[PDB]
């Protein structure tokens, strides 16, 4: 038994992290086959970040301006090409440690694992969730730029995030591996702020189902609320509206526990209005919203 | 910025995970050099689990009774010996993925990364802390036996924990990599109970420091306390006594925050007395004690 926030094993991703340096800037890169993916602002100086024109900046750069190091093996940059907001540096050597991989764009409320890296060396791994406001509440320091977010499904790695910048509120923004930013964010130094974040309601319900599976049942009640009556309460507490698809997705968990989705919603409704009155759920004093219904099934097979 | 429970990169440990089968029992094993380490209860028969004599069970087993599989490759068992509660299987092949490693027995209050495994296949990685009662709060299901806990220092993997069983309360117990159990437990299916779980005080102080680094300062206070006066309050609320060494280890966090360790002690003393008053530190209504001072420094720019 037990339920913990779990990251995917990071071995397949570690073998693709290289150190990319351009000028006086150093960040991380993802080495897949003969291509190294890194954020395109590596070609930016500190003073150019105010209003960088990447088209001319990249064209003024030459191949030898890109110092790619895989550990201490120096990789020769054969070419550089713009990939939206990330760079595609071609190297002469394919990565022997290249795993079965795919580029996937996740939706808000979905989770993934982050392999935090500094100077091309992995430092830690944790689990994140794409917030409704298209940011992530990660742990990124200076030089973490280029750290990648991924999921793993049967030895196939689904890369979904690359870290680019930290927003003023401390949350972090980035792109998918195709170079397209999540949310309205752009890779320049402008007055940028994340929108008002909301709580992933379906994830909380999945987490509550995980608590019931593991024996934590004190929050259950005889009540059953309509989908709309729950949603009105949820809006007042900055919770995402629950959709019918969310109810459908929570179907397997409802069957495994024998508790109807709307019955569990009444439990969450009461929890929102009354609080946890000092009690804990799965060792937590807050309503966790970073476990997808899939994330629960993995840790709670039936 | 940002603070999260961060597990070490699991790549070096993934290469040592193998599947061990004995009779009808299958659990995970640790393949280092030409030796496979796994919990000795793999040789237990179904109805012998209540109170087994492993010396009998080992004499009833030969080398070819152990099925060891590293992925698709079957491993030949040359020898087998019992070291306390750990089964050592000698194989004809040294593991080519064996990293630099050592066997250490961590102290209570220390944290380590757990690589949860099933059928010799890693499935997730998360952070665990050795509770003062020598239990850990993890996510272990059937087949997770042999899942290992480790810390990484530079290129060296310090193996410190192998999972053996789950206590009735749902907490988890295991041994060091030499077969010696953490705490008073024995690998039998009896009614064992862990001791009373006190709170790791030095970890709470580090967590409060990690909060100050990440913005949360509401709990902060001007008055200070001596070590002995704080220890009296800590003893009342089942907190571990705070030694001078704990004060020294917290020094780096004090330097980054500009807050004396004894001043943070007074802020914790106030919190233990008047409680939360409905506020949160780092998104939690309770005090976290599963982050060591080293764990906080890893995520904070000193
Ligand atoms: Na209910």
């Amino acid at each position: 038994s037990g339920f913990r926030k779990m990251a995917f094993p990071s071995g397949k991703v570690e073998g693709c992290m290289v150190q990319v340096t351009c000028g006086t800037t150093t960040l991380n890169g993802l080495w897949l086959d003969d291509v190294v993916y890194c954020p395109r602002h590596v070609i930016c100086t500190s003073e150019d970040m105010l209003n960088p024109n990447y088209e001319d900046l990249l064209i003024r750069k030459s191949n030898h301006n890109f110092l790619v190091q895989a550990g201490n093996v120096q990789l020769r940059v054969i070419g550089h090409s713009m990939q939206n907001c990330v760079l595609k540096l071609k190297v002469d050597t394919a990565n022997p440690k290249t795993p079965k991989y795919k580029f996937v764009r996740i939706q808000p409320g979905q989770t993934f694992s982050v392999l935090a890296c500094y100077n091309g060396s992995p430092s830690g791994v944790y689990q994140c969730a794409m917030r409704p406001n298209f940011t992530i509440k990660g742990s990124f320091l200076n030089g973490s730029c280029g750290s990648v977010g991924f999921n793993i499904d049967y030895d196939c790695v689904s890369f979904c995030y690359m870290h680019h910048m930290e927003l003023p509120t401390g949350v972090h923004a980035g792109t998918d591996l195709e170079g397209n930013f999540y949310g309205p964010f752009v890779d320049r130094q402008t007055a940028q702020a994340a929108g008002t974040d909301t709580t992933i309601t379906v994830n909380v319900l999945a987490w509550l189902y995980a608590a019931v599976i593991n024996g934590d049942r004190w929050f259950l009640n005889r009540f059953t609320t309509t989908l709309n009556d729950f949603n009105l309460v949820a809006m007042k507490y900055n919770y995402e509206p629950l959709t019918q698809d969310h109810v459908d997705i929570l179907g397997p968990l409802s069957a495994q526990t024998g508790i109807a989705v709307l019955d569990m919603c009444a439990s969450l409704k009461e929890l929102l209005q009354n609080g946890m009155n000092g009690r804990t759920i799965l060792g937590s004093a807050l309503l966790e919203d970073e476990f997808t219904p899939f994330d629960v099934v993995r840790q709670c097979p039936h």
